[PDB]
């Protein structure tokens, strides 16, 4: 009876500190890559391993999909959290007539059907526990529906999953299960790895993966089954997409 | 030197009336059809008269190859695309969670509803920068300007929310070239008042394609130019999503 | 049986493009303004005194409302359309803490319950006709209630009033009176009172930008539209 | 060294339970009440042990001058405020039409659930800023971040929905200064339940006192800092607005 979560993408940039985070709580974890870095961290936390599980993983693949859930199963029995870190990014800025169709692909199914698929394989199992935290990341000011000039496709993609996220809390509420965004604001380069210690040792202080992580730590507590189909923006008041 | 359009899916539904619209305003057009041959075929002979303002084509839009042969022959024989109306889009009548959700269904709303727009414009917009001048206008549904959840309804609703916000970024990035993007949502106008008149209805008050088609006609219009990125709800003040 | 339109502040800025507007038309228009401007639109209407009212008020002071009212209908017998284009605004750029008492109370009594005083007395009007447009201001990206540094109070009032125009849309629709939201962009200085052939040679949004959307809204076939926000900005950013 | 939290109407009702959750975390509170005496007299009673981190004040919060009485009572005993938790809201519960309203419902909604957080804003944000320390904190209603309609409450929709957006402005202008403020929706917690734990809900679930106490607990924390504007629903995925 120590609750399991997985993680897409949880071993780099923010999802790292989530995954230290949710260890640091007492539960087990399941994490996916998409190789040295996964190794440090498997090293780091040698002396709890049974609690720390890797798989690599693309999770744009509806098979690698079914295979994180497949292993997590396999060594756990269950999935309490699920937190959907993973958000394939196009750094690029660009207007959307000129999107590659690879491009245009890779957002729709990097961060809206990949979550879909997961679902697809997650929400049963939470219904049988009678349990399930989902965790979704969309971007600063994501429930207003807006557009992001040279973002066309992620932003499409994540507002889309603006409502996903509410659909999937008013279908599975019945079970237990509670489905959630968090916003992150601008947390750039070394601070998406980083502590609130650190970024207050140098608007403010710098926004950090801490941050998020302690904000979806408070959301997968078992005190937190009411808070369901919110956005909680962490951005410290710094406008992103604008 | 008359204005042209592209209406996807106009021989039926609410695009027999926003293709009637048109017409009526002087306008040519260009509509598409999939499989329904009676329906374009009792559209040909009404506006025989009118035989060289309106051309016929038949497209599955769900297809690329499809979506580029409509663009070419809109070109072929009108030289220019005005205005680009996305009224097909697929909908899954069955009410169900997304967890029952099949594979194909689900791809088939985001194909359907979100990619094949995307696909469109890519085709359309080049034309519309070269003619520095555009009107593209999307569909919604009633609400969705705030990124609802739609219970039972998860798949189209999050595509058609991702919709709100492409339109609002594709209105963003290309107003430079005199193109406007917004978007029309009708409410839950059911069956034949879909091509029913507002006469038709005063006789019956129900919303209908007309109160949908004098909508989108005012925004098509050359003084529309500063009308952008707005969500333009045709419903009656009537709830449906709850 | 010409329709009635009864406009605040209709003899400058945004509200003097509407005016002419529905002039133009062919309807009849009360004006309220809060002088010269008046004038001079007096004089320049002269041919059609019949169709065209001018009545001073304090859109604050409800007294002033009420009179308003009074003198449309005595000289009108109807209210068919209502614009509450007047909006008091404080131009100054300060934080909320700093507002004066008077300040905040401006903004809430000029934008907000202004609005419920008139339909208050409108509303009553309209059921009887079985008809009524009620079209009131918002700001850009005032939809998704949004907050706006320096423009704290004036933010709110109109935050609040899309709630308004919405609940109204939902209890007044079954008296065919329909309630909208136009949402102006920046129109800064002479574009205000400007027409869009003159931006054209010059494109900066106008007010007959904001006029043309209000003109569709209130034609007798957009009954099914009500409870929207439009927005006539152009896709530029004003409140961030 | 102990942090203050001063709380509008807070020994009934959802105030209660924030209340006691504040005094269980350690702070330090400045509780007000208006008519009833029984009921402050009770928990006075109840918390004896620990007077010295309880006031108890008198106050109409619809007034200006019991406004500036209880900042004043409470930098008497404890020199800073550290939490302002607006819990105080007139509610007409008589279901009507606009065009119905008294002169007088309409100004006790305005003034008691905006201007009155405007007043206290006034008098609490300049304390917070010599402090460099702040924790706003209002409530709203499901569905207020979308600035709904609500028939039957009127007032009170446009009263909270202008209050969303005070709240984010004042977030915007304070982040400097170390203040946040957020928004907290209340679902229908009925009757009892407002004054309830979430353990006792369970050995009935229900909403609580306990459920929004826990919220504005974790929003008071100093490691809560990057949350700000934010609009956090606590409903339980139940719609009461529609």
């Amino acid at each position: 009876f120590v609750r399991h979560a997985l993680i897409t993408a949880g071993t780099k940039g923010l999802g790292k500190q989530v995954t230290e985070k949710l260890l640091a709580k007492g539960y087990s974890v399941t994490v996916t890559y998409h190789t040295t870095a996964m190794e440090t961290m498997k090293e780091t936390y040698k002396d709890v391993e049974e609690r720390l599980q890797f798989v690599q993983a693309d999770v744009t693949k509806k098979e690698d999909l079914h295979k994180i859930v497949e292993e997590a199963m396999s060594h756990f029995g269950k999935i309490d959290f699920l937190i959907n870190n993973a958000g394939p990014y196009v750094f690029e800025r660009k207007k959307l007539v000129d999107y590659e169709e690879d491009e245009w692909n890779e957002m729709i199914q990097g961060n809206l059907t990949a979550v879909f698929h997961l679902l697809k394989l997650v929400v049963p199992v939470m219904r049988k526990q009678n349990f399930g935290r989902i965790i979704n990341y969309g971007f600063q000011g994501a429930d207003s529906a807006p557009g992001w000039i040279y973002r066309s496709a992620f932003a499409a993609a994540k507002v889309g999953l603006v409502s996903l996220t509410k659909t999937v809390a008013y279908e599975e509420a019945e079970y237990g299960i509670t489905a959630n965004m968090v916003c992150p604001g601008d947390i750039i380069g070394e601070m998406k790895e980083a502590t609130i210690q650190e970024a207050r040792q140098l608007i403010g202080r710098s926004g950090t993966g801490e941050d998020i992580a302690r904000t979806i730590s408070f959301l997968c507590e078992d005190d937190s089954d009411m808070i369901t189909g919110t956005i909680i923006e962490v951005t410290g008041a710094v406008d992103v997409i604008h």
